[PDB]
C-alpha cells in the first residue's frame, strides 16, 4: 500500500516466481565469439549481441553475426521455445565520422536490428545518423548514447528524435564528475520511462567477472538497482567480450535480474503513469488491457504484433503481467527484447487463408508458449489484444 | 484534482452538455392518468411510472397501466428515438400509527398478495416492496412471485429503525432499495433522517445496486408551477450523494402541475451532474474493488478505464438480461451507458441504473451472427448520433462476448 | 475511513453526537423575539448571533431590541466560565451602491457597537469598499459580510471575497434573480471559496420557514440545513422562524440538534488533507505555528486547541486548516469574543479576571481559564491531552508557540 | 508531486545546497592510527570511530581510543566548530550466543567509555539481551547495534530489531550464508524496518574496497553507495578502505561527496508523507511535539529544527519522521553528542558554557548557541525561519513547546 511497507515485507526465502522482464545485452568478442559459447549465452539468457567497431574489422564482425545466427537457429527446431536474438551494431564515433558512416552501411546489409550511436550532443546528431541508415534501414532502432555534458543539457531533444538511450556509465564519468553520475543515470531513466522508450544501462557493469568466476556486491546491487531504476536492458562488456568467465557473467545477470523484479513496486509506477488524454483507439485499448490485467491477475497479456508498436504502448504503462508480443516478422520479434515486459514469440506456422483462423491461430500458439515456459495453466485467465479490441479468454 | 477546488471552479454560466443520468420516477395518478398528460410526461423526461396501492382498486390501476403502455408505444415507430418506460408497483405493506424503535412481526399483509399477484398478471417491471426490517421479508415478497414473476426486480423499502440497523442483509438480498424517507421520519428524528439516506446510498453505490430517493421530492409543485429552491437543492445533492433514481409522489400523481414537475425534475438532475466529481467516486471504487477472476467484470473495468482516458461518447453494451449494463455501471463511468438489447423488459429495468440509456432493437434476428451483434451495434451508433451523445469520428467503446471490449471509431 | 464512501458507509444513526455544535447560529430577531425571556431562552437553546434586519423599523425600535438582546446575554454574564458570547449583527436594507438609508443605518451601527454588518445587493469590490469607507476609523474593527443576492455579485465574487471579511449566500434573494436549479450550484461555488480562502461564509434564508407555523420542519429543511453545514458553511441563519414566527425557540433548538448531527457526517480528513495540497507555503511565524498545531490535534487526538488571542485573527487561522477539535479562543477583547462565532469551530471565551502584572502568570491565568472552560463544557477531562497557542511577546500578531500540555 | 517527475528534475548543472545527513563511520587501524591521521579524517568527515576486535589487544584498542580522543579534543577550542566524534566497539563473535572473549571485549568497552557496540551474528532476541545483560547497568547508555550476518537472522529480524538500538547490515557476511542475488533484497528490508520503527540503520562492508589500493573508487561501489544512502541508511561505514588501506583519507572524502550529492536524489515528501499514514495515534506530549515540528518545517522551508535534548531522544523522535531540514540537538551530555551520528539528519552540538542558574536563560543560551552554530557553518542566515523545541520543566522527557522564531 506503500514504498516503504513493499520494501518491509520482501522476504528472501521466497524464491522469484517470475521470468525476467529486463533485457540482457551481451559484447561479443574472441571470449563469446565461437558458435558453441554463443548457444550456452543464449541458454543463460543472452537477449541482444552487441559488436563494438571500435576495434576489429567488417570481415572479423560479419563473421561474428553468422556465428550468432547460426547458433540462434540451431533452437530454431522447436519454434514453441525459439529464442529470439537480436542483432546491435555499436558505432565507434567521433557529428558521424566517416569510418561510423561505413560501419552503419555495413550494418543495413548484415541487417542489423538496432544501432548504438556514440557521444550524441543533440538531435542534429540523431537526425544525421537516420539520413545515414537511409530508406533501406529506417526500421533500425536507433539508440542515442549519452556520454557527456551537452548530452544530458539537452537530454529531451535527442529522447524525441531516437527510438531508444543508452546510459554509458563509463564514458559519462570521464567527462562528467563520478559523483554525478548516478544522477545523470537516475534522471535519463526516468525520463525514458516517462517517454516510454527503452533505455540501456550499460558498461562497468561486471568488470570484476572478467578475471574472476563471481562479481563484486557493489556490482551486483547496481545491476539491481539500474533494474529497480527502470531500465529495459542491462549490458556487458568486457565481461562477455574478452574475460575468462563470459559465461558466468549472463547466468550471473540473469539470476540478479530475475530476483531485482521482486523488489520492484508495481503499483507506484503503473499508477503514477495514469495521472500523467487521448485519441488513439490502440493506446486506449492498450490501457483497457494494462489496468484489466492488474484487477484480475493475468497470466499474460498476448498481443498480435506486426512492427512492434501496439506491444510496445502496452509496455508503456508497466504492466506486472508479461507481455506476449505474436508476430511472423522476425525482426520485430528480435527487437522487442529492448522492451522490458515484452516475451516476443516468432510464429513459423504458413499463413492461413482464413483470416479468423489465422489470428486464432497465433492466439493459440502463444497460449502453448506460455504453459510451456510456466507463465500460467489451464484455467488460468488472460488478455488478448488484436484489432483495438481487448478480450479476456480462459487459457485452453 | 481535489474536491474543493472542483466545487470552486462551479460554473452557473456555463450550461450543461450532457444528458441526464439519473433516473426519473413518476407516481402516477388523477392528474396522470390520460394518455395525453402520459404522452408528455415520457417527452419530459419520465422513466418509470410508479403505481401507489396505498389506494385504489384493480380495475383502476390496471387502467392506468393500459395507458402507460398505449402512451409509450405511441413512439415505437421510430426505435431509434423510442423510449422505454418502466412500469413499477408499490404495495401499500402492513399498517396499524407508528411504534418507533419497536421490533414489528407483520411479514406481508394479506392486501398486498392480491396486489402482488395482480402485478404479476399485469407484468410489472418492479416491485417497491413497503416496510422491510429483515431479509426474510424480502424472501417471502420473492416467493410470493414465485416463479412467474421471478425477474420482476425486487426494491426494499426501508422506513423504520430495524430496516436500518439490518440493512446490510436487506440489501444483499434485494435487487435494489428505496430510501422512502416520508415514512422514515416518522419514525426516526428528523435530524437522523439526512444521515440514514447518505449511509444507504452509499452502501448501494458501494454494492452496486440500484438506490432511489423517494417521497416529497418537490410537495410545493402540487399548487404551484415551480418548486422552491430548498427541494430543488434537496433533490440535486440527492443526486450528488449517488442516488440512481429520484422520485414524484403527489407532485405527479394528484398536483395541478404534474408536467411542470417533470420538467424541473429534469433540469435540476441534469444540472446536479455538473457537480459530480466522477473522479473520486470512479477512483475509490477502483481502490475498493477485490481481484476478481471474472472476465466479464474485469471487461468492464478496462472499458470504464478506458471511457477516462479516452472521453468516449458512449460505452455501447450489447445486453440480454442487462447485468452486463450493470456491472459497467458499477465502476460509475462519465460517459452514458448504450444497453442494446431485444429483450423489452429488460430495455426497461434498466432505467434503475444511473447512466444506462437503455436501446430496444426491433429488427429481425439475423442467421449470422457477427452481423446480428454489428446490428444492434450500429443500431447504437445511429441511437447515439441521433439523441447528440456523439457525432461521426468520435471515440466510442464497444462490450460483446461476455468478454470483448473494442475501441472503434463512429460511422 | 480511507475513503469518502466508507465514511458515508458507516454512518450510525443509533449512536449519539459526542461533539459539540461547530456551526454558528444566527437568529433574527423581532416581534417573537424581542422580549428579554424569550431571548434568555435563545441563548440558552443555542443562538449565537443577533441579526437585526433593517427593512423594516425604526432607530428607535432597532436600540431597544439590541439592549434587550444585551441585557438577557449579560444575565449568565455571573458564571465567565459559562458566559456565552452573543454577536450583534445589522442587516441592511439595500438599494432596491449604497442607499442614503443605509448610511444612516451603518453610523447607526457604529453608534451602537455592533459586531458585524450584513451588506446587501453587493455587485462588486467598489461597493464593500463604499460600505468600508462609510464605517470609517469609527467602526473599522467591524466585519463586513457581502450579501450575494444576484449574478453579477456571483461572476464577480472573487474581487467580493477578499474585500469584504465573509460571504453570505442569500437563497432567498438568489432564486429571484437565477433560475431555481442554479443557486445551490453558486451556494456551493461560495462555499468553497470562502473555505479555500478561511473566509466566514453564512448560509441564509428559507433554512426553516415551515416552523414559522409549525412546532416541527418538514423533511426538505432538515436536510438543507444538514448539507449546507457538510458544504462547509461556518454559520446557518434562521430569518422569519425566530422573527415573527409561533415557535422562535423550537426553531433554535432545532437548528442545534440538525447541525450537531450533520457534524458527524463531516470526513474531516479529507477538507483538512486537500487545505495541506493547497497551501501555498509561508515564512509566517503565526501561520506555521497554526499548521502545526493542527497537525499535532489530529495525530494525537486533542481534546482542544486551545488559543489566546486578542483581534480573534490567530483563532481564525488555526480554524483555516479545519481541525476536528475545537477551538477555545481566548481573548478579554469582548468585541472579538463576540465575532468568533463567525468561524466555524471556535469557541470563544471572554477572561474577565484582572491583569496580572507578571505577564507569563497572565498568559497561564487565561491558559487554565480555558481548562476550566473545556472540562465544565465537556470538551475533556483531567489527563487529556490538548494543544495551547501563545505568542512570544505581551501584543498581538506574535503567536509563534505551540504546546502539547495535559489538562489539570 | 510524484517520484518519477523527482528523478526527471535531477539536474547535475546544480550542486548540492545542503549539508551531509548520513554519517560516516570509519574503521580504524594501523593506517589511520595516528593522531594526525585522524584530524585529518574528522576534518574530511568522520563521525564514528570503529574498532574491530577480531584482531588486536586491549593495549593496542586502548592506545586508538585515545589518539581519537586526542584528535578530537584539538577542535574542542572552539565550541561552535567542534565535531563530536563517537567510538565504536565491533565485537568478534562466536565463530566455527557471546563467546568467552566478546564478553572480556565488553567490559573493556564500559571502562574505555564507548558510545555504542556491533554485536556480530545475532540470531534472536535473546542473543541482543544477552549482550544488553553483559554490559549491565554499568553501560546501560551504550547503544547496542545488532549485526545480521545469517539466515536466520534475517528470518527473525523483527524481535531482532525491537531488542537492539540499532541495526547493521553486515553485507560481506550476508553474502557468504545467503546467495550474493537474495541479499540486496535483505538491505532493502532491513533498511526500510528499520526506518519504519524509527531507529539507525547502518549499511556496512565493501563500501569501497577498491580505495584500500587506488585513489578514487570504481563506479559500482560509488553508485552502490549512493543507493544505501537512497535506501534510507543513517550510516555508512569504511572498513579496510580506511583501517589499513593506502588511502584512507581519500576514502572518506569520497564517501562524503557521494553522500552529499544522493541527498539531492532523495525524495523527502514520499517517505515523510508515508510515515504519517503510518503513524498510530500517541498520548505522548513529546511525540505530538515532534510531528508538529516536523510538519510546520516543511511548511515554512526551515533552515533548521534546533532541538534541546539531554539523552537524545527528542531529536531521535523528530528524526523518525524524516524532515528535510537539518536537526541541530542541542546538549551538554558528550556521550548523547556523540550517539546522535547514528541518526540521519541530526547535526549534534556540544555546549560547554556554563549553567546559568535561571533556567529560562539557560535555556536562550541553548538556543543561541545553536543559532551561532548554523549560521557559522552554513545552515541558515540572519532572518530565516527556525523551529525551536524545548521542554516545560528542566530534566528528560519533559518537551512539548515548539517555536517558530527568527534567526537572529
Ligand atoms: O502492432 P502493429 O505493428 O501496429 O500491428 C498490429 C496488427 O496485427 C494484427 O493483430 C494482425 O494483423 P496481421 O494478420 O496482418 O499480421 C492486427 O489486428 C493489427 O492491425
Ligand atoms: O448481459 P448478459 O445477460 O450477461 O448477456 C450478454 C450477452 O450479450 C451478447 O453480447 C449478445 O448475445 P446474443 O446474440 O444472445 O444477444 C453475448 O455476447 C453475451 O452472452
Ligand atoms: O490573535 P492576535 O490578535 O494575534 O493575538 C495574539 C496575541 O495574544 C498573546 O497570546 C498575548 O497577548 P496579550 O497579553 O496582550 O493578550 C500574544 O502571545 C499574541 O501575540
Ligand atoms: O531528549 P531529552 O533527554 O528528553 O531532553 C529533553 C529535556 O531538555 C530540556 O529542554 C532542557 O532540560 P535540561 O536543562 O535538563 O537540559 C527539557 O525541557 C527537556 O525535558
Amino acid at each position: 500500500d506503500t514504498f516503504l511497507e513493499h520494501m518491509c515485507r520482501l522476504d528472501i526465502d521466497s524464491p522469484p516466481i517470475t521470468a525476467r522482464n529486463t533485457g540482457i545485452i551481451c559484447t561479443i568478442g574472441p571470449a563469446s565469439r565461437s558458435v558453441e559459447t554463443l548457444k550456452e549465452m543464449i541458454k543463460s539468457g543472452m537477449n541482444v549481441a552487441r559488436l563494438n567497431f571500435s576495434h576489429g574489422t567488417h570481415e572479423y564482425h560479419a563473421e561474428t553475426i553468422k556465428n550468432v545466427r547460426t547458433a540462434t537457429e540451431s533452437f530454431a527446431s522447436d519454434p514453441i521455445l525459439y529464442r529470439p536474438v537480436a542483432v546491435a551494431l555499436d558505432t565507434k564515433g567521433p557529428a558521424v565520422s566517416e569510418k561510423d558512416i561505413q560501419d552503419l552501411k555495413f550494418g543495413v546489409e548484415q541487417d542489423v536490428d538496432m544501432v548504438f550511436a556514440s557521444f550524441i550532443r543533440k538531435a542534429s546528431d540523431v537526425h544525421e545518423v537516420r539520413k545515414v541508415l537511409g530508406e533501406k534501414g529506417k526500421n533500425i532502432k536507433i539508440i542515442s548514447k549519452i556520454e557527456n555534458h551537452e548530452g544530458v543539457r539537452r537530454f529531451d531533444e535527442i529522447l524525441e528524435a531516437s527510438d531508444g538511450i543508452m546510459v554509458a556509465r563509463g564514458d559519462l564519468g570521464i567527462e562528467i564528475p563520478a559523483e554525478k553520475v548516478f544522477l545523470a543515470q537516475k534522471m535519463m531513466i526516468g525520463r525514458c520511462n516517462r517517454a516510454g522508450k527503452p533505455v540501456i544501462c550499460a558498461t562497468q557493469m561486471l568488470e570484476s567477472m572478467i578475471k574472476k568466476p563471481r562479481p563484486t556486491r557493489a556490482e551486483g546491487s547496481d545491476v539491481a538497482n539500474a533494474v529497480l531504476d527502470g531500465a529495459d536492458c542491462i549490458m556487458l562488456s568486457g565481461e562477455t567480450a574478452k574475460g575468462d568467465y563470459p559465461l558466468e557473467a549472463v547466468r550471473m545477470q540473469h539470476l540478479i535480474a530475475r530476483e531485482a523484479e521482486a523488489a520492484i513496486y508495481h503499483l507506484q509506477l503503473f499508477e503514477e503513469l495514469r495521472r500523467l488524454i487521448t485519441s488513439d483507439p490502440t493506446e486506449a485499448t492498450a490501457v483497457g488491457a494494462v489496468e484489466a490485467s492488474f484487477r484480475c491477475c493475468s497470466g499474460a497479456i498476448i498481443v498480435l504484433t506486426k512492427s512492434g508498436r501496439s506491444a510496445h504502448q502496452v509496455a508503456r504503462y508497466r504492466p506486472r503481467a508479461p507481455i506476449i508480443a505474436v508476430t511472423r516478422n522476425p525482426q520485430t520479434a528480435r527487437q522487442a527484447h529492448l522492451y522490458r515486459g515484452i516475451f516476443p514469440v516468432l510464429c513459423k506456422d504458413p499463413v492461413q487463408e482464413a483470416w479468423a483462423e489465422d489470428v486464432d491461430l497465433r492466439v493459440n500458439f502463444a497460449m502453448n508458449v506460455g504453459k510451456a515456459r510456466g507463465f500460467f495453466k489451464k484455467g488460468d485467465v488472460v488478455i488478448v489484444l488484436t484489432g483495438n479490441t481487448m478480450r479476456v479468454v480462459p487459457v485452453p
